[PDB]
């Protein structure tokens, strides 16, 4: 390893020092070019984001270097785009020598360049990537219906990668042998359809059809199913629950920066959707310790909390339905605003309370009952400001309430104090007058404030969407492509080959053939005079 | 066709078409300039009605399962089942919310029996004698928790998309 090059050591002792008129020399001599200035971008974004003291120096200059030097590599690679855009692919995936044998995509992607990764680009190759073996632009209809009958795949109703390049290259021979007048892979027949079902558009389908195949179960298992001893039903709801556990440790240690510990783990627990994931999971294993305890009152308890899981089990498919562009940035403007709510529930709680200690301390003479005086304080109040407002007006002397005794016990409030017979002392007009100055100043001035935040933000916060999508949209992408083909009842099971594949002493992995690739000798070294030659037209 | 049966979804599919040939009279108050722009905002956003009907169904099974699955036994009969997990809390939230707390151990629902079949739902499970084992506030401040889930939180940001 550690291989020489003269070019990345004067270039490197310029970036670090902050110094913009040697970084410029330096920039202009190095063989390969855009893998250094990501490079470049990564380091002094650490740096500025780990000194924080000198706040001139690393809040400005820094900075500014830093979006400068991202600037510089778009420049080159939409430079390299718009020449040949077959070989600028293989220019954006290879390991660099140079820089210690990472590639070149993972230092944009670690290095939060949000406006790098929005290149157009980059974005067919993630869409080429996601689309699998089967090439794109194929309407989306047309593959569920190729997903729900398997033959009409072999009858071929989806174009395919390998007959359009065929047929485009026979195209160009043609062009170039009619011009002249006046390699690729030939295609395979039986393994066409075994090539086809291992494209992450399709998992996904077979993964969303498992999860809501999983709460079906769940349901007729929750509803009907239950007793005090296990059917079948609740094994196979056991072990497809911890089918899904193990799927999940498993697209743990199989990512890239595997090497080491807690690292993957402290990039998971970080986001607000883990949590979901991580509370379920728990909470269903407390369930299942409180289902086997088999006794009288716990088991009641225990099919409480399972029922409370359920929720939770259905509440993390929408953060699945995330991953559509229509649907994308409508959950973080909901995710946005959740805080004030809280707030303004209070403001509005204190004069809810405020206004039934009035109520009931003007015309009621102390009441014994604790129970009576909080249903009759909060909730009366709290139930009477969503009521419709001739429907509110609920106010008479003496229809329900029982006070000769000292609280008539079964389900009657204190009867308010009377000077004559069935006649209240205080005037029902001024309970109506007051009633109308409360409900006046609850809908019109509170709920039309709470409206009022909303629609301003969704108007300012248009702007800036766009990108925070593509980088979720790679954020996703990479998990599929490193999950075993099967669904995920079978999950198990290839599971268990993986692990006896594992336990075999061998290990020569194609995990991430698509993203690391190592060149030969040649095709790198005229790759690298290309592009060498496209940055000197830039 | 001169049938029996047949000649009543005859009239069935004729007075399913009268609906057709009302409808399109609304394309033909296209061509004034005052009302031309007018129905292309419609026409505009109808596609995320459906996925974001979808999202709120989503919710209001997973109540539906959970309430009837909490205070509620094996129940055998599967109309029974579907009429109070999906139907009822689908009615649930449309109504008013004083309205809505319709909630006491036995007024209508009969269980000494399998299932009384004259449209009675089976009892809730009682502890005493008259009375829920689950404690009522227990329901209410679920409820309350739910429908203030789905009022303020979902159709304000469907009405959201449209204004912007």
């Amino acid at each position: 390893d550690t291989v020489w090059d003269p070019g990345r050591d004067l270039f490197l002792w310029a970036v670090v020092q902050n110094n913009r008129e040697l970084a410029e020399i330096g920039w202009e001599q190095c063989r390969d070019c855009i893998a250094a200035a990501l490079a470049a971008s990564k380091i002094l974004r650490k740096l500025a984001q780990e000194s924080g003291e000198d706040d001139s120096e690393e809040a400005t200059e820094m900075l500014e270097l830093a979006n400068h030097y991202e600037k510089q590599a778009i420049g080159v690679f939409s430079e390299c785009h718009s020449w040949d855009a077959q070989r600028a692919q293989k220019l954006l995936i290879r390991i660099s020598p140079s820089w210690g044998r990472s590639t070149c995509l993972w230092l944009a992607l670690e290095a939060h360049d949000k406006s790098f990764i929005a290149h157009s680009g980059v974005q067919a190759l993630l869409t080429q990537i996601w689309c699998g073996e089967l090439s794109v632009d194929n309407p989306h209809w047309k593959v569920l219906l190729c997903m729900i009958f398997f033959p009409l795949i072999y009858t071929g109703f989806l174009t395919f990668r390998r007959d359009e390049d065929i047929q485009r290259q026979a195209e160009r021979t043609e062009q170039q042998k009619l011009a002249m007048e006046s390699e690729l892979k030939p295609l395979n027949c039986s393994s066409r359809l075994m090539s086809f079902l291992k494209s992450p558009q399709v998992k996904f389908y077979w993964n969303i059809a498992s999860y809501f195949g999983f709460l079906w179960l769940f349901a007729v298992v929750l509803m009907i199913d239950f007793q005090t001893s296990p059917s079948w039903r609740e094994l196979l709801l056991y072990v497809w629950l911890t089918s899904l556990v193990c799927e999940e440790i498993r697209q743990l240690y199989h990512d890239f920066d595997g090497s080491g510990f807690r690292r993957k783990a402290k990039m998971y627990i970080k986001d607000l959707w883990n949590i979901l994931d991580v509370l379920s999971i728990v909470l269903f294993i407390a369930g299942l310790i409180c289902r086997l305890q088999a006794s009288d009152t716990v088991f009641y308890i225990g099919k409480v909390i399972l029922c409370i899981d359920f929720i939770i089990f259905c509440l993390r498919l929408m953060a699945i339905f995330s991953i559509s562009r229509t649907l994308g940035p409508k959950i973080i403007i909901v995710r946005r605003m959740m805080l004030d709510l809280f707030f303004f529930m209070f403001l509005l709680s204190i004069w809810v309370v405020a206004y039934g200690v009035a109520k009931q301390g003007i015309l009621i003479e102390n009441e014994e009952r604790l129970n009576w005086i909080i249903r009759g304080a909060v909730y009366e109040p709290y139930i009477t400001i969503f009521g419709n407002f001739p429907t509110n007006i609920d106010n008479t002397l003496f229809d329900i309430s029982s006070c000769s005794v000292n609280a008539s016990d079964p389900l009657k409030p204190k009867c308010p104090m009377l000077n004559a017979d069935n006649t209240p002392v205080f005037p029902e007009w001024l309970t109506i007058m007051m009633l109308c100055v409360y409900l006046l100043f609850a809908n019109i001035l509170l709920l039309n404030l709470l409206i009022a935040i909303f629609n301003y933000t969704f108007q300012e916060v248009q702007d800036n969407t766009d990108t925070i999508w593509k980088f979720q949209r790679y954020e996703l992408i990479k998990e599929y492509h490193s999950r075993p083909a099967l669904p995920p009842p079978f999950i198990l099971l290839s599971h268990l080959i993986l692990f006896i594949r594992g336990v075999f002493l061998r290990d020569l992995p194609q995990r991430h053939k698509n993203f690391r690739q190592e060149l030969e000798q040649t095709e790198e070294e005229e790759l690298l005079s290309w592009e060498a030659y496209m940055k000197d037209n830039y």
